[PDB]
């Protein structure tokens, strides 16, 4: 099955998922000089005050913090989006060293990690139906750089010891994702895909320009997780990122001048 190793990593995914070579794959490099300011874009509306987190899960490729999406509680709207998108989960991609880890890049710069807050379009009823539509998902991407600690991340970091291996989960209620946002909501946006199999081309990507800072100790704790299950040979969960894909016939639009 697919993963991030030499024998099953991103270069191999097209054999089981031919859409890997498709026309709107993610992530991409964001060339800041070529992205055009679009004055018709609106400010992003991030309404997380009623977010209800439930659980954190190691799925063998990252860890997901899962939310109650049975009602309009935490929603993303505005920006490039039409309609209402419900938060279902967030997760990260990160590197073995601080010089790599993000999926999107900015003028070829790689950040240490990248947070993805995943939302689905409520006009399609459920997540599984949404991923079958070109406007089914909105993913908010936030870069992480290593410097000062992010206080709002520490509750995530301190639970990772309890979900070290694939298939482990832990209760994770009352976590506030507003503590993971940077000050500015300036963003780039383009049409793309899921960055892991099945690589479906259903995502409006919204990537924030301002990164958040996390400490070296915080990201070192990410790198102690395992891709393997309990009792199996230890394979550290590092470098779980897909590299940039061809932009093809797409324009990246900037919300800011
Ligand atoms: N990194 S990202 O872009 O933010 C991102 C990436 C992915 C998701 C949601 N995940 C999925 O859709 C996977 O679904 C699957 C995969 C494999 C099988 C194998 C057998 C089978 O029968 O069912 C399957 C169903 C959300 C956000
Ligand atoms: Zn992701």
């Amino acid at each position: 099955h697919w993963g991030y190793g030499k024998h099953n990593g991103p270069e191999h995914w097209h054999k089981d998922f031919p859409i890997a070579k498709g026309e709107r794959q993610s992530p991409v490099d964001i060339d800041t000089h070529t992205a055009k300011y679009d004055p018709s874009l609106k400010p992003l509306s991030v309404s997380y005050d009623q977010a209800t987190s439930l659980r954190i899960l190691n799925n063998g490729h990252a860890f997901n913090v899962e939310f109650d999406d049975s009602q309009d509680k935490a929603v993303l709207k505005g920006g490039p989006l039409d309609g209402t998108y419900r938060l279902i989960q967030f997760h990260f991609h990160w590197g073995s060293l601080d010089g790599q880890g993000s999926e999107h890049t900015v003028d070829k710069k790689k950040y240490a990690a990248e947070l993805h807050l995943v939302h689905w379009n409520t006009k399609y009823g459920d997540f599984g139906k949404a991923v079958q539509q070109p406007d089914g998902l909105a993913v908010l991407g936030i870069f992480l750089k290593v410097g000062s600690a992010k206080p709002g991340l520490q509750k995530v970091v301190d639970v990772l010891d309890s979900i070290k291996t694939k298939g482990k989960s832990a209760d994770f209620t009352n976590f506030d994702p507003r503590g993971l946002l940077p000050e500015s909501l300036d963003y780039w946006t383009y049409p793309g895909s899921l960055t892991t199999p099945p690589l479906l081309e259903c995502v409006t990507w919204i990537v924030l320009k301002e990164p958040i800072s996390v400490s070296s100790e915080q990201v070192l704790k990410f790198r102690k997780l395992n891709f393997n299950g309990e009792g199996e040979p230890e394979e550290l969960m590092v470098d779980n990122w897909r590299p940039a894909q061809p932009l093809k016939n797409r324009q990246i639009k900037a919300s800011f001048k």
